[PDB]
């Protein structure tokens, strides 16, 4: 929302891009070894940079639905694909009334830069259907999801090797299940990869472990990597580690709740949670599980016992870490001054506007940009896609073999230690650590999701941090990120 | 593009539809014998129409091209598909800087209804690439139109059973030629109907006789059928025939030049011709050839020796028939009062605003509506598609059979007569008249394109007259054309038993 | 053919399935989250089950063959596909005159539950062709299976992502190689996975190590996993292990032979072999490699030097383990009373009728059921399909790197120890044991085939045992299997 | 490219092949356990080697290129597919005026055998374009390698599951980046593995280290 700082979402992310585009400009220029030198290069660079920014394809739908009561209602929807520099395109399907071609455009672009930060080989994309799901029956919501999949399918805006959609606001397993089902029942009847057409699926339908809670978990890993970095924690004026920290969470959805779950888990105190009808609060702590229970029970977080109803912008709560996990453009120049938190964890997609970004920097609020924080989603969606493509549960073929080998490896250290210390040593049992015993059959699917996500969110955190320090962006983490997203994408477009 | 009457093209055309949807609502309801009677009758009518109105699909593209000097430039373009109630979608590609999503949506809807009026079984579509072709080389234009065909091809917005493009403003044969080749050379390299993927092609690449000229030829018939409906020539205050009549045309590309040739030929005097940089005028007349000649050499019509450069909007020139045949929204509430013409033939696509539309109605100016008049284009496009689907030129297999059969038919008349009138009659030579001698091998391609277009514009015109009189619309020819369009498209959504569930 | 207990195969298998369902009906109901509680919980469950029982599709075929002699012959055939809850369907091709639509239907249903038991991601399907393969030429058997492949191709009853057939009775490597070719020749000419359209292929033609041997090798594992659980050999009244044990095998084909090989390899004495023209028998042992050479050289077992022509049902031979490894409905209400063996290992497909299952139950005779026991097949079939998908022989790219990794790994233990124990140790070599020497390069293909199979069979063995006890089924191992197969297929059915 | 020791390239490899095939012919017959043994095995070995030697498919192309001066030039080109005993076929693209159907047939036969030596699961294939790339501009070269690819794809002579090329003399990363792009862009937009339609590509376009 916010009426004086409601930039057009696409141009806004275009802004973030352009910014980062400038600081690399000299770097990218000097990289490229084009013989025709001088400034034919500098044009070449903003020439390529001028193709990256715009979306390649955007598909607008109007299709009819027969409502439950029997009337005919026409549904509109869009899907934008921002890049093909990596095939296929990846991106969520969101069901809200805010959906416009433009927010679907900005979201898609965001997805391209996102996957670049996080070394996921997808071009960005995104869909939206202009319905408030709440206002439709489950049966209607089904018809809408299916017909919208048929439209995307025929015009080639879904398909495992074209465009793998995924969840977003007001969509989850359920919908992806229908998407995956009408795709694979019509267009995909022959595709050996028909169920790699969408991600976020029920595990029972092709899904992967922890894909619901994966963007939350990646939020945590993203926060952790910085909060445990003394360089930024000096500058910020706070203690390393999660132990003393308090945080608030805007939105209690897929990334809202699970961000709370993992942050609460490793020691952070969740004092407040908000939703579209109000917030709640308690600086002695809200427990995610109790709150989740109460919310599933009473469809609302409000009136939760162990926390008062908080009157006012939950974004402005006193806390260490502010985590927007709702829609975009919520921390703006209007309310950026009075935010109170020292770390903004952009769990949501593009939730703080550039005007706010400016205040936050000279206020020395640290913004972990959505670019890097909520990529835990595609990264596991990339894992889910890879699972579908490989047609095996990770570990299935190697569990026993790895179990046995580690055992004989361990045995070799033993039989060799006894071969030397004849009997002064005696019999020297070499046994797996309790933790190496969990790790003894090799990585299961779960293990890959957990560890692969952790590696990802740190390897990327490091090269963001390194790029902040190489260009002296200090706490403008977003600008280092785009600098890395650009650098990686630009490398494709010229080489 | 006006300003203080610059309505949204797509919504504008919705209004033209909505107006006719209301004249028919009672009839559609009456006809529909859904047992579920009463008003859930009406609502299902109201509900169907709400499904006819929006475009089904709209594709927006950004793609780069390597411009000739090595620079990269990002080209944008769109194509909208209004309806599938008939397949494929049919509609043109337009290269202007006016090209927006909302334009391309309006044009599309306009093409759906246009086909319903003239019984051409196509849903409506239309594309635009947002460039000024006058600013790029032939090389860059080729690059740009093929990539567009590529980008359309991949997402299902070009294809013979899917969506057959065509020429519009600043595109023609040359572009269609590239569009057919790039399509047929990639996505279509095994399609037996690869080249039915677009109309407006050169004759030599699958094109049909007089496709270029046919939109204007259609304008001609469409004016003829009304200007000789004594009924309407009465109310208008004119005389039947083209005989004394006088006309001006906005535009001198595909639709202007040929409407001008064809009216000139059947006696009407052309007194003015406009293009973007200005107009030229002469009440004694301008010759369509000399003007075309002058234009092909000089790049403009301004300076044509046998005419004065008019100062002021060609739409206001004193004539009988003004022919908007340029871009849309040229006749608005600003300039509608000042039109001097008594018949406006809407050769262009959406040239009249609805506010201007009321003014002409109130001013007793009969606007032949786009819906009907400029349908010459599709109808022959539709023939070009039939031509590609059948992989024979018309007649090719029956010419010698028809000739022989006719000769033998006539001989039967003769021999039978001679048998009766033994010798008081003698030999009674039954010979083809001169004109039947031309028609004696049956129809050539050109014959079909000519006679079939004629049939379509006559049949649809009387349908439009019959309907305007039944509903006492008088000179509201546009809504009568929309009341027909709706009746037909509605018939399709209705009889379908359902549509989906 | 038993003239007084020949249930229609499909209904018979529906009985097994019905049986298991009413056991978990209460279970499926309680788990089912459904807001709409009550018995419209029960009825959705039973409706879903009512969907699972019937085959989704059946293709009946008539196609002419011109015989070697130049005459015309109308060959009938069938493929039934029972479930698509996993794509592709999997299942063998059978050449017999027993092949009827109802038999094919039952076998296909048996495939979907079979893969459910062993966690092989395939819906089930099965095809037969109503021929006596003994009555046709190699050339005629090629025209037939090639044209059958074409009939199956053109109607979507074969394809690497739609339905992957494999061997069964009177088909094998040589027929699979034709199917694979005929498919990949035509339809699949562009398919990167044309060769994964069928399993059982020769190894040079995309096949996998030990897939001929795979099924009985799993018969061995499946017996083994049960013959070593004291809980079950107690109840039985037998000693654990293969040590003292004795078995007879109906069928000496691809299941019978290798079942007999591997059991023999690990102790047990094979005392009877039988086929369709008789049985042999020798209580002191029938060596499998001998019987093979003799079989191969004589096209029969009867009159094998080292055994006597047994007269009387091989199903009633005195032994510990009876292994039906031929056709279905061999063990029926008439002769189940007279079976004498304590463990019936169903390597065949549906060898035991339900009335005979009942008799076996109350006679305290443990029938290890087809559903689980002969799923060694699909499992190794699964492995090859993946092999074909992954376009690499297992280990090819990692052998050298793993070798050096382990040597440096050990070398790390060596030098770490020598750094501590300066010269009080002196030189402390750390070397692979012989067993870790063999694994020191990582798993070969056969490594995976062998350990993957074994893993699959022990794990599936357990979850059957686990189910039996929780449901107090005792020896009704079959109902335990169906209960897992029903459990697993259900739960895919979520919208 | 010599004088009086310049054998037909294809036959020169057939020569090598034929030699190493008598060395094993005895072994192959002894191997094959066919029940109709005899010389009816010696010859069914003779038949099988007779099918291996000749390329299964050769495609000769003439296609036009608009040169940079505007003129039209008919550019000559070939890809031979030696064997499908493993799909897809594998083998490079050579830009040279020595390119002939026999040279390219030979390089093709050399490539299946090269992949057998190192157990690379591809039947051999090779391609040549009869041009001398020092005489052409990069833009021309691009115009060529792309149009060559479009012709290859429509006739089934490139494709990740059917035939995958690679670099060779006067080709490399750049032309690999072109082929990949024109195939993926046209014939295989829906093909998940489109960019596996050729090897040697730039690291950034799907290529590999080293
Ligand atoms: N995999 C993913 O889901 C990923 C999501 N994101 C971004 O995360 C954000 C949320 O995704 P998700 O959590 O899945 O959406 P959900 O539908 O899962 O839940 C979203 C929550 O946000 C609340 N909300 C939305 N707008 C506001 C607002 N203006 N003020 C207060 N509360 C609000 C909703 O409340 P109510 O229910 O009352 O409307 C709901 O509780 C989106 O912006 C998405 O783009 C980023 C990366 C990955
Ligand atoms: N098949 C067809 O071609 C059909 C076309 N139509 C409609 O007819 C109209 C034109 O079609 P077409 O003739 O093909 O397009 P063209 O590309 O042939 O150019 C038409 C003419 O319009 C002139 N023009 C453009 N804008 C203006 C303006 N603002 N004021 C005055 N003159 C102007 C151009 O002059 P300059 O070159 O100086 O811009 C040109 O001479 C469009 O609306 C089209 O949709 C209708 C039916 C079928
Ligand atoms: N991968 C596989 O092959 C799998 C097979 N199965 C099941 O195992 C059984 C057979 O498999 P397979 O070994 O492949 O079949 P085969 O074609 O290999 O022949 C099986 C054996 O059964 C014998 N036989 C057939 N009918 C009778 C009969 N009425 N009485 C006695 N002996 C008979 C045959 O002898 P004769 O030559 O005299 O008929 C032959 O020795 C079937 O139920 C099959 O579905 C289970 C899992 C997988
Ligand atoms: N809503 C909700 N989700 C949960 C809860 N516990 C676990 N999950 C998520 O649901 C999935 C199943 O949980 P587990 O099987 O225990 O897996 P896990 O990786 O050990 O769970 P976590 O480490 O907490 O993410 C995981 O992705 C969890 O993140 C819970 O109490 N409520
Ligand atoms: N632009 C332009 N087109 C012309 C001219 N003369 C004829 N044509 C068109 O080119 C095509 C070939 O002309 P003709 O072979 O005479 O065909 P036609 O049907 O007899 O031509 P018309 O009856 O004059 O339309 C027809 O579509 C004509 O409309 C001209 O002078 N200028
Ligand atoms: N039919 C048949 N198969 C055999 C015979 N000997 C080995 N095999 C199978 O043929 C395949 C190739 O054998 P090997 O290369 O020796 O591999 P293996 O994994 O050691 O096979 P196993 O002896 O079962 O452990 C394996 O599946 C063997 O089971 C035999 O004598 N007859
Ligand atoms: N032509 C050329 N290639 C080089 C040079 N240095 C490295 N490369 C190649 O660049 C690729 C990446 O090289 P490096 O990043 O140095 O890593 P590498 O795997 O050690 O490569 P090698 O030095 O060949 O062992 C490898 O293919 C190298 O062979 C060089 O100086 N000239
Ligand atoms: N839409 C999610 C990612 C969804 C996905 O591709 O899995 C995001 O904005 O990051
Ligand atoms: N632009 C033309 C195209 C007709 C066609 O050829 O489809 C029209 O609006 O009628
Ligand atoms: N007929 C085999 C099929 C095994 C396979 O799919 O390879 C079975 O019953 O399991
Ligand atoms: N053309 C090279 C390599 C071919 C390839 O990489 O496929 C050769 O002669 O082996
Ligand atoms: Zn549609
Ligand atoms: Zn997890
Ligand atoms: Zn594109
Ligand atoms: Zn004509
Ligand atoms: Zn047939
Ligand atoms: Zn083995
Ligand atoms: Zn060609
Ligand atoms: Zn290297």
């Amino acid at each position: 929302a916010d009426r004086e700082d409601d930039p057009n979402f696409f141009k806004m992310v275009e802004g973030f891009f352009d910014r980062g585009a400038s600081i690399v400009e000299d770097k990218l220029v000097e990289d490229l070894k084009t013989r025709e030198t001088e400034e034919q290069k500098r044009n070449r660079v903003r020439g390529i940079l001028r193709i990256i920014k715009p979306c390649n394809h955007v598909l607008s739908l109007s299709f009819p639905i027969r409502r439950d009561d029997g009337s005919w209602e026409v549904i509109e929807g869009y899907r934008a694909q921002h890049s093909q520099h990596r095939t296929p395109c990846k991106g969520g399907i969101r069901y809200s009334t805010d959906v416009s071609v433009d927010e679907v455009k900005a979201l898609a672009s965001l997805m391209t830069y996102k996957c670049a930060v996080v070394d996921v080989p997808f071009g960005g994309a995104k869909a939206g259907v202009k319905i408030n799901p709440k206002n439709y029956t489950d049966n209607e919501l089904e018809k809408i999801t299916r017909r919208f999949t048929m439209e995307l399918a025929k015009k080639g805006f879904i398909g495992p090797g074209v465009d793998v959609p995924a969840p977003d606001m007001s969509t989850g397993e359920r919908e992806m299940s229908w998407i995956a089902d009408t795709y694979a029942s019509t267009i995909g009847h022959y595709d050996i990869n028909a169920h790699a057409c969408v991600t976020g699926k029920p595990i029972s339908q092709g899904g992967i472990h922890g894909r619901i809670s994966a963007t939350g978990r990646g939020v945590f890993h993203g926060i952790e990597n910085f909060i445990n970095e003394a360089s930024y924690m000096s500058i910020l004026g706070m203690t390393p580690g999660f132990g003393d920290k308090t945080f608030a969470v805007q939105g209690f959805g897929n990334v809202g709740l699970h961000s709370m779950r993992y942050l609460h888990r490793f020691g952070a105190k969740c004092v407040a949670v908000g939703e579209s009808d109000g917030s709640i609060w308690n600086p002695d702590g809200i427990d995610p599980k109790e709150l989740e229970d109460f919310k599933l029970q009473h469809g609302t977080i409000l009136g939760f016992p162990k926390a008062k109803i908080y009157e006012g912008s939950i974004l402005e709560v006193d806390c260490d870490i502010l985590i927007p996990a709702a829609s975009e453009k919520q921390l703006t120049k209007s309310n950026a001054p009075r935010v109170k938190a020292k770390i903004i964890a952009e769990g949501a997609n593009g939730p703080t506007t550039p005007e706010a970004d400016k205040i936050f920097l000279e206020r020395n609020i640290m913004v972990i940009p959505d670019l890097y924080l909520n990529a835990g989603g595609v990264t596991v969606s990339y894992f889910e896609w890879l699972k579908n493509l490989n047609h095996v549960s990770y570990g299935r073929l190697t569990f026993k073999y790895e179990r046995d080998s580690n055992y004989h490896l361990l045995m070799s250290v033993q039989e060799s230690l006894e071969r030397k210390f004849g009997k002064h040593g005696g019999t020297i049992p070499i046994v797996p650590t309790a933790e190496f015993q969990d790790r003894i059959s090799g990585a299961s699917e779960k293990d890959i999701v957990h560890s692969g996500l952790a590696y990802t969110m740190e390897r990327s955190a490091r090269q963001i941090m390194r790029t902040a320090m190489k260009y002296n962006l200090g706490l403008d983490l977003r600008t280092a990120a785009y600098v890395n997203a650009i650098e990686k994408v630009f490398r494709v477009y010229n080489e």
